């Protein structure tokens, strides 16, 4: 691996300790180069044992998307790596409350629930992080529950770049594009057409979106992936989760939109979002 | 998905159990058609619901192949498939005891293992990849997680979802061989990127130390990152504690750098039952 200075961190000053691909918990000393004798807690991604070839190149992909994303506080950002002489290691934030989904199921009523506003909140924090990464150019392709974590301070943080492409890294038309993509979350015309683009990310988006107000239910219950795109394109769609109002609804019918630009677009879902929020406070 | 009606099986009399791609228990009525009104206990594979395209058409692999190599006592067999009209299951004969490396980890000094039976073990495993190596099929994820073992203690290789035929490979393509778990792997997989039955034949090898270190992890401590760079300079895992010297040196033959120089199932197959009968 070509040597990055600017991002590799000192294996000496990285304590491993228990897990959460793999990923561990540990102390990276120092790592803050505002605080050089701080121990920090963070998270280490790093290789299983039966690791694949395919494995590594996508840990390592996964790490250099992460460099060019850029900071941005709804973004699970990276603290450094271990990449030379020895294993590789992803050393990113680490968020005490899990992913979103275990982190949902887990306040469902019977810990402490989950408010409207709540659900609101994360979801208008969700929608910031990909607007954010729609403006760098990047598709994340793998939105969903699971794969965005939650601080201490129950911020949202999307995570789990390993499928993250910039826009132009996309073989347009080629039948092996999109094919290791989750159907459930997935927009059909990154299979039918074998195209993707952010409006792509948006029905995901909506997926997501359905996941948060069911508090973390799995996406089209009762129906199988081999039998769900027929129902897609027969117009079928997930129903109005719970306690859900018809507008935050018919927003997320809305990313299910059939023609991907006549779903909103992220900035779109921000500013809605940030109004149903704002009026909720009042 | 084409209707395969000699491995068809009805839905209404497969009933799904307890978790063991996804496999599950399951109780399979009249499965066995000169029983039709017994229940047979049965595994299924199936998809995970946050399955991908890849994961289906890899199922769908693993099936065909299944249907392809045949029966032989020591591969699990394929019961038959529940393939219209719904979920795509996968049906298996059940292992009651598990995979092998569970199996070993756990009767270690939960009743321990005699030399004879690690012998026994090996042999019927390399009687599996003989047969598998007539049929001109690479297995390719050979390894102790892979193995099965009935309540008989019978060894069953499985999981068949990266098998190809012999000739299904897309020879000295960058992205050929690119999911296999490459402390299993050998180095022409990689570095020329080919499989043959030779290639199955280091696995095989690999495997042999399992079994033997009783369910140890290979390289311990040797990184995924840097075992190749090791492998092409000689490094070969050393000899297991209770392992004859015998023994070890068919783990090295299995691990010779050129592909011919390594022995063949066949052969492997002879010696094994020449080192165990001694033993017994």
């Amino acid at each position: 691996l070509p040597e990055d200075p600017k991002w590799e961190f000192p294996r000496d000053k990285l304590t491993l300790g228990k897990p959460l691909g793999q990923v561990v918990m540990a102390e990276a000393v120092g790592i803050d180069k505002d605080k050089p004798k701080e121990a920090v807690t963070v998270a280490v991604k790093m290789l299983k044992d039966d690791a694949t070839e395919k494995d590594l190149s996508d840990l390592v992909s996964e790490m250099e998307m992460m460099k060019m994303i850029g900071k941005h506080k709804n973004i699970i950002n990276l603290l450094g790596a271990c990449t030379q002489d020895g294993p590789l290691y992803v050393i990113v934030a680490y968020a005490s409350k899990g992913n979103l989904r275990e982190y949902l199921r887990a306040r469902r009523p019977p810990e402490e629930q989950m408010t409207f506003k709540d659900l609101v909140s994360c979801t208008y924090q969700l929608a910031r992080g990909m607007e954010y990464l729609a403006s760098q150019k990047c598709i994340h392709r793998d939105l969903a529950a699971r794969n965005v974590l939650v601080t201490e301070n129950n911020v949202m943080k999307i995570a789990d770049f390993g499928l993250a492409r910039d826009i132009n890294n996309i073989d347009y038309y080629k039948k092996t594009t999109n094919g290791r993509l989750p159907v459930k979350w997935m927009a059909p015309e990154a299979l039918f057409d074998r195209v993707y683009t952010h409006q792509s990310d948006v029905w995901s988006f909506g997926v997501l979106m359905w996941e948060i107000f069911t508090l973390g239910g799995s996406p089209y219950p009762g129906i199988p992936v081999e039998e769900l795109f027929k129902l897609l394109k027969e117009g079928h769609r997930m129903d109005k989760p719970a306690n859900c109002t018809n507008e935050l609804y018919m927003m997320m019918r809305d990313c299910w939109h059939a023609v991907p630009s006549q779903r909103p677009t992220f900035k779109q879902l921000v500013e809605d979002l940030d109004r149903i929020l704002t009026l909720t406070t009042n």
